[PDB]
């Protein structure tokens, strides 16, 4: 499984990004871009986009693919996080913002209010900035606000796009994800369309975890059945030796081919390639 050529070059490239790095730390908030040293930073920062991580910076779930730092207990909730993010968005002059969060099984609203508050803070401070949500599944809802109502709170704030990743095919949901299921994640996407069919929905998979093309294609059809508009396909790269190994490096050609299959199946926006991530070119 050594690193293929098409990946060594872009994974070793560095760009001028220091102002952004400094501001994020200074304002006391966290981005996926920085928490994972994303190889797309030069391009995204250049396009005035970033992905902020709410309710962390650690997660307790420890999904075997995920780059978020593992935490011993739920991160204390910062009531000023929404305002601080909006201030960063303003000073960075971002045009397109993706909001995501860690899973918060411990909170009565599963953290859904934090999304709503952050969206409100950004709208009141930053004119023209669009906001995409990369949502948790909100599935652990016994005695909580229901999965449906968590989604509804966010849908009510009219994101530019509602993204919820399946991450992998049905067969691999067990080993790849913790606390998630295939049907629950598809239900997130369907629920958004029930609540407001005008909100674009998006999902994504990471390839290289042992899925086959046959299984990928079935998953694409499953996504179109719940009216998923947008798709990202990217290469799984283990964040550390403790994470799942890469089974396969999918070639640029294979990503192109699958990209085109997805377009034929009616996805209206598709990004497919080795360094593609959920937020990559999200602004379109
Ligand atoms: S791909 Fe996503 S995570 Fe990476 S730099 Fe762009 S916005 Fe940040
Ligand atoms: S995928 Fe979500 S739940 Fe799993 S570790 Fe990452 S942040 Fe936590
Ligand atoms: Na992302």
């Amino acid at each position: 499984r050594p690193l293929p050529s098409w990946l060594r070059k872009p994974l070793g490239k560095a760009s001028e990004i220091s102002t952004v790095q400094r501001l994020v730390r200074q304002y006391g908030i966290h981005t996926i871009c920085e928490e994972g040293r994303c190889p797309n930073r030069g391009e995204c920062y250049g396009q005035k986009t970033a992905t902020f991580l709410l309710l962390g910076p650690t997660c307790t779930r420890a999904c075997a693919f995920c780059q978020v730092e593992k935490g011993h207990a739920p991160a204390a909730v910062d009531p000023e996080e929404p305002t601080k993010i909006a201030a960063a968005v303003a000073t960075l002059g971002l045009r397109y913002v993706v909001l995501t969060s860690v899973a918060r099984d411990d909170l009565p609203d599963q953290g859904a209010g934090q999304f709503v508050a952050t969206m409100a803070a950004i709208r009141q401070r930053c004119p023209g900035t669009e906001i995409e949500v990369l949502s948790p599944d909100f599935r652990m809802d016994r005695g909580r606000l229901s999965q449906r109502d968590c989604i509804a709170q966010i849908v009510a704030a009219q994101p530019a796009c509602y993204n919820h990743n399946l991450e992998t095919v049905r067969r691999l949901q067990g080993p790849v994800r913790r606390g998630a299921t295939y049907e629950s994640s598809l239900r997130v996407l369907a629920t958004v369309k029930e609540l407001n069919p005008d909100i674009p929905t998006k999902s994504g998979l990471m390839l290289g975890l042992g899925e086959t093309e046959a299984e990928i294609i079935e998953t694409l059809k499953d996504l179109r059945r719940v009216g998923c508009d947008r798709l990202t396909l990217g290469q799984y790269l283990p964040p550390s030796l403790s994470h799942l190994p890469v089974v396969k490096y999918w070639t640029p050609e294979e990503f192109n081919t699958l990209g085109n299959i997805a377009r034929e199946l009616g996805f209206s926006h598709v990004r497919s390639g080795p360094l593609v991530r959920s937020s990559y070119h999200a602004a379109e």
